[PDB]
């Protein structure tokens, strides 16, 4: 099973920058979503969920085939809430219908990260829409009620090591949980990409509680929350060391997240030797827009 990247016919960096810009301008404009968090976090979650179906063992799933557009994956219980991201990107696809679904979903996550003042994330084009029978079955995305050993084992399937896992989880600085989506009670939320997830873990006074959906989560007096899987990053001594490293080095966290997030988004894709180099998109700010 090989998924070869194929550049959308006649497209180059500037075509993709125009798509990035449309997404970025829309992120700026539609600012009321989710109590004024905006769509940035759900777009990052969308990019992760369409990528996180990958299985290194047989090369099924992953971002390549754009399969989230099909009902089986769209309706995965693990994807509840992501419809909001799909709806946001719909008009962008309508404006730029030449771009593949996988390229659009992944670029939405890159654009969101960068527009939320996160690291630059190099991004490659050439995901190709594959047919409905290529859609992975539900059940490949991770459970939140689990411990550090679950986390570690889970991410082996995505070929992620401890550092990559801890860096990727730093995206939980963004946005929040919603009881109605995931059975987790949301806490304090932000829409700026920083290393604060790690700072929160280390500095807050956490108490384990059971929420109204009967799920356990860690809650701080300050109004913050952590999933059991988030909290597992300070219970495991290998993960804890990395948490401390990122809490104490913003630049290191940015550079590690960038690498890990690009890898996540590219898992399963074979890039021909003469494929274009990765694109680094300018933010709206850098363009004076
Ligand atoms: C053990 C792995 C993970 C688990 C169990 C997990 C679980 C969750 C859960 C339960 C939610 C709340 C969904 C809702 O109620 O709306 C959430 C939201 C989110 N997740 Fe994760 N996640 C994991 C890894 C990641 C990774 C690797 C990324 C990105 C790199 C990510 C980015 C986000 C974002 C940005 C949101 C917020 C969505 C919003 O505000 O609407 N997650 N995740």
């Amino acid at each position: 099973l090989v998924h070869v990247a194929s550049v959308e016919k006649g497209r180059s960096y500037e075509d993709f920058q125009k798509v990035y810009n449309a997404i970025a301008l829309k992120l700026r404009e539609d600012d009321e979503y989710d109590n004024y968090i905006g769509y940035g976090p759900v777009l990052v979650r969308l990019a992760w969920h369409i990528s996180g179906t990958w299985d290194k063992h047989d090369n099924t799933g992953g971002s390549y085939g754009g399969t989230y557009r099909f009902k089986k994956e769209f309706n995965d219980p693990s994807n509840a809430g992501l419809q909001n991201g799909f709806k946001f990107l719909e008009p962008i696809h309508k404006e730029f219908p030449w771009i593949s679904s996988g390229d659009l979903f992944s670029l939405g996550g890159v654009t969101a990260v960068q527009e939320m003042q996160g690291p630059k994330i190099p991004w490659r084009c050439g995901r190709v829409d594959t047919p409905e029978d290529t859609t992975p079955d539900n059940g490949r995305l991770p459970d939140a009620d689990k411990d550090a050993g679950y986390v570690r084992t889970f991410f082996q399937r995505l070929n992620m090591n401890d550092r990559e896992v801890v860096a990727l989880m730093g995206a939980h600085a963004l946005g929040k949980t919603h009881l109605k989506n995931s059975g987790y009670e949301g806490g304090g939320a932000n829409n700026v990409f920083t290393n604060e997830f790690y700072l929160n873990l280390l500095n807050e006074d956490w108490k384990l509680e059971k929420n109204d959906a009967n799920n356990e989560q860690w809650d701080s007096k300050s109004g913050y929350m952590m999933l059991p899987t988030d909290y597992s990053l300070i219970q495991d001594p290998k993960y804890l060391s990395i948490v401390k490293e990122y809490a104490n080095d913003q630049d290191k966290f940015f550079k590690d997240f960038s690498k890990a997030f690009e890898k996540l988004l590219e898992n399963g894709i074979t890039f021909p030797k003469d494929a274009p180099s990765p694109f680094i998109f300018k933010t709206l700010e850098e363009q004076g827009l």
